[PDB]
């Protein structure tokens, strides 16, 4: 199924989307072409899980299971924060290039929440969730973003483009927030999706 909204984590630490503009603009000046592949500025964030909402009422049941989420998320954490570690640069087959989740323990974590949040959102009667395995990433650019490249002459992710990042640590995020987003609604003025409803992590209460 096609979802068109997703659970999104924000990736608001500074040091992270300051070293993915780094990246985005050094990519920009060896190929200029590449510019609407890339996500922009106030959208980070790793997505947690995708949904389909059809309608008002089924919207505002999607906000009521990430209501619900809100209190198992912190079971998980068994009381600590899940700090999610930004290292190095993968690619899913040359067509969308990411920072990828260090390895650790919180790798686990994250695929628990994960899956804890497809189980809540349907026994709500919502269709979330994927077949495909969960593999955590942070986007910074998309060639289907820029279907015009496939007609020119860009159809894969030259890696010699971020050679300089492959092994560069963007930095630490530390989960605080949750949100429901829209995939296709209008973003916000501050470049960040428009957002249905949102949890808080990892404070006191
Ligand atoms: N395992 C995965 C998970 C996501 N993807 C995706 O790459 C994505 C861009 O990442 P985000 O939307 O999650 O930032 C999606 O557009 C989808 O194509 C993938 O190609 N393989």
């Amino acid at each position: 199924y096609q979802p068109n909204y997703f659970l999104s984590i924000p990736i608001t630490n500074k040091k992270i989307t300051a070293g993915i503009k780094v990246l985005q603009n050094s990519i920009l000046r060896q190929d200029n072409r590449l510019t609407k592949a890339m996500v922009g500025d106030g959208s980070f964030h790793i997505t947690l899980l995708v949904m389909q909402l059809l309608n008002e009422d089924e919207v505002n049941i999607g906000t009521d299971a990430l209501l619900e989420l809100k209190p198992f998320v912190e079971e998980i954490l068994e009381g600590k924060h899940l700090t999610l570690p930004f290292h190095g640069i993968g690619t899913f087959q040359g067509q969308v290039g990411f920072v990828k989740l260090a390895d650790g323990d919180h790798v686990s974590a994250l695929l628990e929440i994960a899956e804890t949040a497809k189980r809540t959102f349907q026994e709500k009667g919502i269709l979330a969730g994927e077949s495909r395995t969960f593999k955590p990433h942070l986007t910074f650019m998309k060639l289907s973003k820029a279907p015009m490249l496939w007609k020119k002459g860009v159809r894969k992710i030259e890696p010699g483009l971020y050679e300089q990042f492959i092994d560069h640590r963007f930095g630490e995020e530390i989960l605080y927030q949750i949100d429901l987003c829209s995939m296709l609604k209008k973003k916000q003025s501050n470049g960040y999706y428009h957002c249905e409803s949102s949890i808080v992590i990892g404070e006191k209460d």
